[PDB]
């Protein structure tokens, strides 16, 4: 193993940060299995499709899916028929990065604090659009905990990922948005978006004039957004052990290391990166979105 190219699924749109991420590990990644790894995006089902054609895939490691606390943790809870179980229809890889989630509005969105912006929601709440990227995405839990947290229930719109959710973003086509930080921090680093709050127990400092929820009176609002490497359900532990190695390895190369960091994420440490270590991650996001719904 491998015998061929390797399939890595990502259930979002190119140049958004699953995909980022994706194609960041991947290609370090092919150093050590001795094939090339190949990127298939794959939309749908608001980022379960993916997902879901892949717990049906061979389990021979040559199909593999990206999912993140979306697609394998929060869809449980958030997610009506979800045609798979994150924890018992995957067999966990790698956790391949973590990194906080921020709340961005379009340039000119009138509040200039968390303080405005609740009550300006509040009082639009039917001329406003959220942009997240589907029952199964990390925008869309990211912005369910803070409406529910805020107590507004604004109008969703669905994107393919948000790579294109952030362009609307950008164009002021939509209001706010909750996203990953390696998406967020281009646009931001050009001035195209403002970010209210990070959704972490502390600054972040690649965006370090960005206020805390905490410190800024929201610290409900707190999703660490992991994004992990699964394979199909039964899935040799030999064939688990070398990709999880080749994990391993890539996110040693100085490229991916300086890549993620610079864009907000976090490296996985040495103790991290075992296979337990994401399906734990699994547990405790679907145990999480469970208490978060009730």
């Amino acid at each position: 193993f491998p015998v061929r190219t390797v399939t890595v699924v990502v259930p979002f749109a190119k140049g958004g940060p699953t995909d980022t991420v994706a194609r960041l590990i991947t290609a370090e990644m092919a150093k050590t299995l001795g094939q090339p790894i190949e990127i298939e995006n794959m939309l749908g089902a608001g980022g379960t499709l993916a997902a879901t054609r892949v717990a049906h895939a061979a389990p021979d490691g040559h199909t593999l899916i990206v999912g993140h606390l979306g697609t394998h943790g929060a869809a449980v809870a958030l997610f009506p028929k979800l045609a798979y179980r994150p924890d018992k229809d995957f067999t966990p890889v790698a956790l391949l990065t973590e990194m906080p989630v921020l709340l961005l509005a379009r340039k000119q969105f009138p509040p200039k604090d968390l303080s405005e912006f609740a009550s300006y929601v509040e009082s639009h709440t039917d001329n406003l659009n959220v942009a997240h990227a589907g029952f199964g995405s990390v925008s869309y839990a990211s912005c369910l905990l803070l409406n529910r947290l805020l107590k507004v229930d604004p109008t969703g719109v669905p994107f393919s990922g948000t790579g294109p959710a952030l362009q609307a973003l950008v164009e002021g086509q939509v209001d706010y948005m909750c996203d990953q930080i390696v998406n967020a921090v281009p646009a931001l680093r050009e001035g195209k978006v403002k970010a209210y709050v990070i959704a972490a127990s502390e600054r972040d400092p690649v965006v370090p004039d960005v206020p805390t929820a905490r410190e800024a009176g929201l610290p409900g609002f707190q999703v660490g957004a992991w994004t992990g490497l699964f394979a199909p359900r039964g899935t040799p532990e030999p064939i688990v052990a070398k990709l999880n190695a080749a994990v391993s390895r890539a996110l040693d190369q100085s490229d991916v290391r300086t890549r993620l960091t610079d864009l907000g994420a976090l490296v996985p440490r040495p103790e991290q990166r075992a296979p337990v270590v994401l399906a734990q991650l699994v547990q405790e996001e679907i145990s999480r979105w469970e208490d978060v719904v009730e």
